[PDB]
């Protein structure tokens, strides 16, 4: 199964990235050119290793800053097992990254193990990854073995293990893009969550820095730790007030107790103020983009109607006409912005036929002429039907006018006013204007909408074009 | 009338959601399939019950947090009548929700009482609604009947009645969507008001939490209540300073008196800081969307002219030509962005005829050829007329050029320069270029705009097409 | 001249609102129907009275709050002359508003003095305007003439003169709309300035309220004035610290000295915090809209190229082809988003001819065939020319291919590779492909761009269409 | 080389601004009309002088405010060499600006030395530039030579050298526009960086002002310097706390130590609060524009699909059909918004042919009819091919239907269901519907997609049109 895990298995993502099985099976074979040493970027092992690393790299980036800053002994047996075990998992990841193909913009997944992948990692992120993976602090401690300066350096050297933020950022970005293909995550929701994670991590690290700079200076008499008398407090009361102090600078509220007296404090407060304000300005920006994208369809309709109001304003249309047009837009588009012609053009011939049959088949089927027609012909006619809304009192057809189009009534109560009978109120499902299909003369009756009336109009020219394609009918 | 209230009555919303009466009367009959136990989501009873619940659920969500936090006795007769009466109204609502059809995306309103509605509520919000409706606090008090721990639990158990926020949020969203169909509320104004309501409610609850966590700990010596000496103050001075403290953290101003000394305070301040900053970031985001949507039409014109400036920049047009084009855009579009062809195409044949007659009928009626024509023919010609603005000094028609279009003058003072008379200044309402309609030769006079001149041009080809449809004229 | 001032004079705004002189002179006559009692909303008297009122209403809204709050005696002779003189100017304005026509959306300017204007003001803003104009404080003082309560009421009654904010807001909105027609003020710059004015005015009034509520309570012992010992300080040190306190709550910085001890202070601080945060959220929103509209043209190009990158990504085009396409877009559109077809269609026939002659006349004039042609024919051909950019190495024409288009070279160095001579490098202004105009055969030479090459192509079909219109040439 | 440096050399910017070499060489000659006294705005000397000035003007605008405010003696030999040397470089720049051509909107680069450039600088920025370049402070000191008032004026007079901000702003804007042509810098990234530079500079200057106003008043007893006892502290502890105080007002956090007691402090704090809040509101605005422009392509796709959802909602399509359409959009556009017709129309004939050959040549080449065709004919057919995605189960071709289009299969497994054989599963690269090219009859087999199936369809009409152009084939 080792070859199977290292190879991109047939999944919804694979079949949507590479075209189809025969394409996925071609890529699986391309990996089999190198042996036991090539992992595909989309491989499930890369998926499983990346899910193991991301849990480990959030835990390390939350436990490691607290362990150096708020605990005096980091050479104790539990902290050496934790830092060696994490460093081993991270060092394996560096070896695996040398043998994992890299997705490439405008190309395939670089896969040649000797130079395509090994010489791209070395020229790119190998150093940041080497410094984070290696236990520099333990190497210095072993080489060096006046101890208090040694303990102060080890604490600074063990924060080179926070460069794993490079891998957490890179791995999250790689798998978020794979998930965007696999699912349709809203871009704004994915982006705001990456910042909320980055803001929480930076607030944790700023809280730790606010106690590390005072700790690495032996708690100077003007440091907040000494001034608030929290040098001897428990790690919880030291961490909670350091996070409180760092969150307060970030959301820019105020301070822990008082304004910074010392120069290490005045500068570490200013770094946490600049980091905090930039993160909040970005959160207000990400929040604005999420809020704009939630109401995009309703905002786009309002921008469409406002332009209709500007047309009416330019032509100075009377207020009565301006309300007839507002009532038409409310009852024609129903608050919905869509382009039927563009949306229908994008759809394939089978999906267009299904949408047209659901919308128009019932009404056309009732008409006697289309009842006995071949389903192929009816489907051609159904495409021709155009949707038209007539407001109350409007004359859909006027007596004595040339008849260029017949109407199928989807909804609304119309009324056929004539000279002989003068009383015929057609309702939902009824058809009018039928005679105007092969006579090419003049309409004998006038139909007036008596309520809004949503109708489907087939123009005599369009009927002829579909009729030309099917000669018998 | 019980059947009538439970059934969706013929209203502007019903006739705009379901197509028309015969459709509304069909739905009213669909409800009559189940008896006395089915309420339509659009029913007026659902409207009236939801208006009763929303007033009750704002009152309960404002009175209930204050009653538990700032008043020691909640077993007094007035607070038991208030909490039993509200719990009865809320419990009825749970029974009614089991028998109310649920609007469904992509479908009808689920209406079958036995499983379509009952088994969807149980699998969805029944629990949150059961916990909020039941008086858990009173059930615990009755079962349990060392009392101080009992009073502290009852206070936490009586805040499970704040889960009614689920119903206030769901009911407000259901009826705001019904109102959006019933009226055209701006999406941004509706969304900002839902946040201002949610921000005010969260600020009220954070103020109460800031006194409840200290109260449930017997006012510990480091709590703000004890430090500011407000343990024995009136409920007004305790509530006002707790709201002041919670609003200050939310708008991120500062603190009530000093930075939090205790760990319950440092953590409850940090929760109110994170809740407050996220609510304000969302208010700055909702404010940006309201401000962008108020000036959408003016912003869209500026983006249209900026593109004209970019065309002029690419072609490096001289500054004099760039000002002639700016003056044309000011006097043609008048600061208004609209697409006449798209806006006219959307309108039905009667509304298009009305807009065209108001804009063009007066001018065409003056012309002698169109004066005696059948109103049907004139309406066809009026559609052909195209609107054209000629700047001062422009030559609308040049002598000796082939004549392909005649001009009707809506506004502006033109002037007919010829060789014989050489002085004829036509003004508003005048027509020129008329001879170029059936001669198909060359123009004998040159007309120069002497002011901006808004004219309507009928091309000889368009005159022929309308003339082809009406043979006699 | 009294009739002339009350009548809308022929100005750039009048001639752009009403169509032209004969339309403006028609409106001037419509005003002359009522006598000495009708002022047109666009009248210059309305302009001059509104410029007098706006200076007076900013001065009153800045001097009047300070005079009541920071000065004990407002019955002194200088403050009675100032408040009577301002009240007289404001009372005249109420009389004039009864006789000024009101611009109406979807209509003309309501002008009938007896009911169209008088009964619309009474039903609209007469009350707010009556309360602001009348000296209620002086009427109460005269009627009432235990004095300390009288002085406290008069101070509250004299703040009903701050309702003139209604007129400043209405007059600024009326004249900003008139200026938008008169000039093209950016909407965002006009809107941000209205808020900066409203924010400065609300900050001034919040500063005064922070000292008025303590003053109207005889400086209670817990008020900030008494706690900071500023009861007996000069009006400058009392106003400056009250503005500092109100600006600090508004920009949400902190407090003047300490968090509010009293309940009048805790509530007046909370009102100034909610007013301040809403104004700042709106300033961040107006700033976002100004910043987005400054770079609209550059942002729109980036959105256009990003879509080209998405087309290339979907088709998985090789990285080399992706760079050829990026270089084409840089050298064809030059970072400019414009639609030549839409921008040209909007322009009138004279402006289109001028832009086409400047862009193309020099190059076409050099060609021998078009040199002797009638300027009418050349102008028709110049419209047909299409702009095309060929990248270095591209083959503009290939030997042996059917010739459907000739090329005029605007810029770039091409090269004619043939079999006989095989060396001819054409440069700026040169024409190639000329033989392919009346032969309808095959090209004998292949022209390869040797640098980018911006050329104008005239298709043989387009040459024939212009040639069809002019038979002799 | 002096003439060469002053002349616009042939560079990527020059060849993209002026059309090509022959155009650049024409401009180089236009400069040679004036002698040794005309520098082109795009000249490399202007580039090199502007890069020298910008380093010098950032250094002066950072060192000069600190030198006046935090150092008592500015007449010392090192500060006189620094201020004379910088003033000499700045005075040369004023002389050079008199002889450098100015880029002009809508025109060429003003180049005539006597009046085009000299009389435009004098009427524009000569004064601000003269006041900044001249050492006013030293001129006053020499003329004047009771000394403490002289030292206080000199400190105010030496801040007229901060008007060089005019040149830093103008030079940065000129060279950022030149770089935008030279490279495609994102507008949002360039604009946010100009603000981060302006915010850092204003925060530096506000920190210095907070100590200069107290210094110029002899450290009054209520000034923060005296109250925090920092009058005698080192320049580092005075500057660091003044910057801390000014950054705190700007990001609106709080204060250095306490709220301002004196009136110089209450007003200098209010100026730094208004300057700081306006800069942060602009940073939140620039951050919103950068964040919106990073995800423009993904946001635009979501707005396109939301409109498809609104079309489906208006027609009330069943939920099953709504999921077939969502799956089509995911597998047709693949999350990418692009307009193939618009993107292809913009590209030149060679780039369109290359994109079409890469996308379609392999599949068409396999077909036997197109295998022996002339490459010219195949390229014409390849343009006709249209891309179509058929979902699983869809019938691409139905037996007995008239055949109007043949299909080339790019990806997916189809299946040819017939009556005779009834089993033929075509895969990637296969072609079906071929017989429907010259028969004009009815299809004998029905092909059903058995997986998504991305195919290229050539319509019989389009095949005929390309076949009409090439008669032999
Ligand atoms: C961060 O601040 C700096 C910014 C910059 C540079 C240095 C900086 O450090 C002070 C480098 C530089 O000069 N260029 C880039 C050098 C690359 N070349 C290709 C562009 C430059 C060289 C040249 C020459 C030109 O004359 C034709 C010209 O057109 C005006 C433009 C240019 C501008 C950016
Ligand atoms: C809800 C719909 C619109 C889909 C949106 C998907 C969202 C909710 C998902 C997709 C990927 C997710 C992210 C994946 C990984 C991380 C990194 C971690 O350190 C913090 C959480 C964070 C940032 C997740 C937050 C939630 C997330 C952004
Ligand atoms: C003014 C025009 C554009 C129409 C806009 C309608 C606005 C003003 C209306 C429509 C529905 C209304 C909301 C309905 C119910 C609630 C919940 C309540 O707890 C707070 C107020 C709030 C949130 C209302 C605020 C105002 C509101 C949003
Ligand atoms: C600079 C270009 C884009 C044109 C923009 C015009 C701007 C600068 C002008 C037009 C009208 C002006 C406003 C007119 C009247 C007032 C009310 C006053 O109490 C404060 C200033 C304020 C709000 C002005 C600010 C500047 C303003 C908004
Ligand atoms: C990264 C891609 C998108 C290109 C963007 C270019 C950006 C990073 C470059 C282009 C020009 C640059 C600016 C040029 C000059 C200055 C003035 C200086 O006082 C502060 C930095 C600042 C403001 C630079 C910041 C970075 C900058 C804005």
């Amino acid at each position: 199964q080792f070859t199977s895990m290292l190879q991109p298995g047939v999944n919804k993502f694979s079949l949507r990235m590479f075209g189809s099985q025969k394409a996925v099976e071609k890529e699986q074979e391309r990996v089999k050119t190198a042996g036991f040493w090539i992992i595909h970027p989309y491989s499930d092992f890369r998926f499983y290793w990346d899910l193991i690393m991301l849990i480990m790299m959030v835990g390390n980036l939350v436990i490691i800053p607290v362990g150096i800053t708020f605990f005096t002994e980091q050479t104790t047996t539990p902290w050496i097992i934790f830092n060696v075990a994490s460093d081993t998992v991270f060092l394996l990841d560096l070896i695996m990254n040398f043998r994992t193909g890299t997705v490439n913009e405008d190309s395939s997944e670089i896969i040649l193990d000797p130079k395509v992948i090994k010489m791209n990692y070395l020229k790119s992120w190998f150093v940041v990854d080497f410094i984070s993976s290696i236990p520099v602090d333990y190497i210095f401690l072993i080489v060096e073995k006046r101890a208090l300066r040694i303990v102060r350096f080890t604490k600074i050297l063990s924060l080179l293990r926070l460069l794993r933020l490079s891998r957490l950022i890179r791995y999250i970005h790689q798998w978020e893009e794979i998930f965007h293909m696999t699912y349709d995550l809203a871009s704004a929701v994915v982006r705001i969550f990456n910042l909320i994670g980055m803001m929480l991590l930076l607030c944790h690290w700023d809280g730790c820095l606010q106690f590390l700079v005072p700790l690495l200076q032996d708690f100077p008499p003007d440091c907040w730790v000494s001034l608030n008398e929290m040098v001897n407090d428990s790690w919880g009361k030291q961490y909670s007030y350091a996070l409180f102090k760092a969150m307060s600078h970030m959301l820019c509220i105020g301070y822990g107790a008082q304004a910074p007296v010392s120069m290490s404090d005045l500068w570490i407060t200013m770094l946490s103020m600049i980091v905090g304000a930039t993160c909040y300005a970005m959160f207000v920006g990400h929040a604005t983009a999420l809020i704009q994208s939630l109401d995009s369809s309703r905002r786009q309709y309002q921008e469409k109607y406002k332009q209709v109001e500007q047309y009416m304003s330019f032509h100075k249309l009377p207020a009565d006409m301006r309300q007839k047009i507002h009532d038409y837009y409310e009852h024609r588009y129903q608050g919905k912005i869509f382009d039927e012609e563009n949306i229908l053009n994008e759809l394939n011939d089978p999906l267009r036929e299904e949408i047209v049959n659901f919308n128009c088949r019932k009404l056309v089927a009732t008409m006697p002429l289309f009842a006995n027609a071949d389903p192929n012909f009816v489907t051609a006619m159904l495409s021709k039907l155009r949707f038209e809304v007539f407001q109350p009192g409007d004359y859909i057809i006027r007596e004595g006018a040339v008849g260029k189009k017949m109407y199928f009534i989807q909804h609304g109560v119309a009324g056929v006013i004539t000279k002989s009978s003068k009383e015929m109120k057609l309702t939902d499902g009824s058809y009018f204007g039928e005679i105007c299909l092969l006579t090419k003369g003049r309409r004998t009756a006038s139909v007036r909408a008596d309520t809004y009336c949503r109708l489907y109009s087939l123009s005599v020219d369009n009927f002829n074009e579909v009729l030309e394609e099917y000669p018998m009918m």
